């Protein structure tokens, strides 16, 4: 009941007792491990108060007033508010704590050494899609900070009945369009071909190119969503060049600077925040490996290998591996030369080991998802490959949720 | 109870019902996933017969005579033999079936598309360490087959009381020595520094160099183990050259051709085979990535990057990644040019997807360990990165076991 994780490169051993406070379930049983399944698995007033109490007992414990007067009155205050409304409202401090610890608790995030340096924007007074656009625009401007990126989260009103939900229908605030073709090929980003078309249905006028920044589809208080174009001056992009190969400019690639996830759900004290877009900065491999080289994404290994004059006849010439390394040198170089924040997989995975040591020491553990923490190239030459990790669900947390277009009681 | 695994690059979905026949436990619970822990977790006559029956019910089912006369008589025959001796003996056919399915069932092995082409050598008549040397020598000769490698397993007598065990104390039949230094550095292979010294204690005369093939320490029928030198003519090695960089010869590296694991335990029908060395061929990344570039192994990224004239000042120049790809191009090229069998991570991971489709179709599933199946470089540009896998323990199986020097009632 007091488990041990080992690093097999350093022989360092850590003891996890934090998993005892774990509540949710993982998908694994004693007879089957599901640690490589991508997505594993109304709210009544009965269930609500224990979730509120559990959250408030760790909030007040955290500020060194566990069980004090203010704790008991706040516990009774929330209990009384859940009697009257069968829900409740977080104090501003409780909202900032909740958000930072949802990030702290995200076992799939290698960036978490920053978890406490997070700027929380309280958008709970928002009522319309236009107000969402405004709040989201100010999030982008602040987070980008002229390339010196800053982590931030914007939190729209919590779910109530369920049919009144705030949702951002984009997967990321900033995301390139994807259009199919007559010959069945795909221009832009094949990830977003369905969403790109959805914007066209609600009325987008698409400039059918490669790197066309999608509009925002914003749904407020359960109403039908509404399209808005982020002003291009707020959309910072980085043209990708190589520090050796000058044909790399001719590739004419580019990516946006600010990764900002917008389709997830934030749980705090049993309250559900269906619209909570959050942003930090990129680890280089996300762009150079997955975005650029996934077969079902931009899929550019073909062209880069050609221009490098590689032996592409055989699998075993490792031409794919060789062109993958050049591409990620190029992403990093281009971002850095522009003073736009980015971290390479070596620095980020090292920081995550250091972060792990902090969490085990001053918190008794750090939930971690090896399948997601290990980067998608050069796995074993990063220290996290050799680090055993225990995965488990702690709350507050970021959860997946269905896409709004599959659940929204459409209204035409 | 009828689970679904998805490939997120091909959108292919498979249905696993094979996990229902799973027996052993994984280490995971409903509240904690341990899929990245390296090693998770006498035998009485009471427990023995169900294990025998379970094995015999699937053996006879496999040859299309489930429940026939021969099945029932064999079930009674084994029951009667477990009454008299509280153990039993496998028929030769049952031994070959068991071994092939232990391999078939090995969720950490990406090579399993070959699982039925396995040469089983019955060494159960062996009684002395000299006989073990002889059997092991014939295994090496056969498996190597002039570079056209062939999978094989040699099976020494099963454990009985426990204090009479056959063990091979080497981790692999062929393995390079590791010696420390006055300045605390290490020559050869740091993995085997303890075992290298153990051979020196029992009497080895070490040629203190880099790539010195260790002697065999062979323990028969519980007696103290005995040293034997494999004749060098049976030890096929491959000098590593690069197809472009001619300084790569000056690196003067080499590896042995035949990977032959010797420290594992084979369970068949409740019977334990403590000495069962098995051999196939290498996936290139095992040598070029782990053996050569693990920090606690040969650790050569330093020198290869130097001779490539790389910017080693910064982490983010990705010089480590760049020199890692060259090194694995070199391992593959050198093995192939010599007609010594080897598979590159791209071909091997593709074959494992194809194998997965076969197992789900004609068997209802394929237990698979994503943490181990995904290769240690270029992860997401192989199809197994994008393949969800269910892990679970089926029997017959290969299990870990303590090193004999930590358990053997030593006798001096
Ligand atoms: C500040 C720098 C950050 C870095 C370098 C970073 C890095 C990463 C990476 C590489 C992933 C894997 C994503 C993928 O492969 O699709 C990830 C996942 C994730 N990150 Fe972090 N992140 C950062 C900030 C944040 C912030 C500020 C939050 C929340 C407020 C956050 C929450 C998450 C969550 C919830 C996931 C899991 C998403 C999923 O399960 O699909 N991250 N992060
Ligand atoms: C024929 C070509 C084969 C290939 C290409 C292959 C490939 C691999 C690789 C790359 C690993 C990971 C090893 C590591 O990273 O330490 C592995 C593990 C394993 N292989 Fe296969 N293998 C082959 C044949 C076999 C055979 C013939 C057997 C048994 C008779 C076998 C049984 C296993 C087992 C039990 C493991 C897990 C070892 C562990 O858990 O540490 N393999 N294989
Ligand atoms: N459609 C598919 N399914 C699919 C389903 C779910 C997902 C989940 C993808 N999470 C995107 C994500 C999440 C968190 C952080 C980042 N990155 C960052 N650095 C930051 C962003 N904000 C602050 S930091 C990116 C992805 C794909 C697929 C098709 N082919 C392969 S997957
Ligand atoms: N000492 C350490 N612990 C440690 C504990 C356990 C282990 C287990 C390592 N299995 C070695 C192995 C197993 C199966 C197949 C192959 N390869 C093949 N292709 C074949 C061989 N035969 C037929 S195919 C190699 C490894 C290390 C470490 C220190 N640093 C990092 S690990
Ligand atoms: C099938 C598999 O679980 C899927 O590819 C996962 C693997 N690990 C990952 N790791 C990260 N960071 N991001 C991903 O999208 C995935 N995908
Ligand atoms: C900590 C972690 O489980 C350990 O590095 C595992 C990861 N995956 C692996 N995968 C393979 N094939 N071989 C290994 O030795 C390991 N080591
Ligand atoms: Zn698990």
């Amino acid at each position: 009941r007091f488990l041990k994780v080992k690093n097999w490169e350093t022989d360092v051993v850590l003891t996890d007792t934090l998993h005892l406070k774990s509540t949710l379930e993982t998908g694994c049983t004693e007879h089957i491990c599901m640690g490589s399944i991508m997505l594993p698995s109304v709210a009544t007033k009965d269930q609500l108060f224990p979730l509120a109490k559990e959250f408030l007992d760790q909030y007040y414990s955290s500020i060194k007033r566990f069980g004090s007067k203010a704790h008991m009155d706040r516990l009774e205050e929330v209990n009384k508010e859940i009697e009257s409304t069968s829900t409740y409202q977080l104090k501003d401090t409780e909202l900032i704590y909740g958000a930072k610890h949802a990030w702290r608790n995200a076992s799939r995030c290698v960036g978490r050494i920053q978890w406490s340096k997070l700027q929380v924007f309280d958008a709970r007074d928002c009522t319309t899609a236009h107000g969402m656009f405004n709040y989201i625009c100010n999030h982008v401007k602040y987070a980008t900070n002229k390339g010196n990126l800053r982590s931030a989260i914007t939190i729209f009103p919590q779910r109530t009945d369920g049919k009144h939900d705030f949702r951002v229908w984009n997967s990321q605030l900033i995301r390139y369009a994807g259009y199919k073709q007559p010959d069945g090929s795909t221009l832009g980003d094949p990830a977003n071909v369905q969403f790109t078309e959805i914007c066209i249905q609600q009325g987008w006028k698409a400039p059918r190119g490669r790197f066309d920044v999608l509009p925002l589809l914003l749904q407020a208080n359960g109403n039908d969503p509404e399209l808005f174009q982020i002003p291009p001056e707020l959309v910072l992009e980085v043209p990708i060049r190589h520090p050796k190969f000058d044909w790399f400019k001719d590739l004419g690639l580019k990516w946006y600077g600010l990764p900002a996830v917008s389709n997830m759900l934030l749980e705090i004290g049993g309250l559900e925040f269906s619209a909570c877009p959050f942003s930090g900065w990129y680890m280089g491999t996300e762009i150079g490996v997955r975005d650029y080289c996934d077969n079902s994404r931009y899929n550019i290994l073909e062209e880069v290998a050609k221009k490098m004059d590689l032996d592409m006849r055989k699998t075993s010439s490792l031409w794919k591996d060789q062109a993958l390394v050049e591409i990620n040198i190029a992403v990093l170089y281009s971002f850095q030369s522009d003073k736009v924040t980015i971290v390479d997989h070596h620095s980020a995975t090292e920081s995550f080991i250091k972060h792990m040591e902090n969490e085990y020491r001053c918190r008794g553990g750090c939930p971690a998802d090896w399948v997601w923490i290990v980067p998608p190239m050069s796995g074993s030459i990063t220290p996290v490959f050799h680090q055993e990790m225990l995965n488990y669900r702690l709350t507050p947390s970021f959860e997946y949720q269905p896409d709004p277009w599959n659940t929204h009681v459409w209204k035409g």
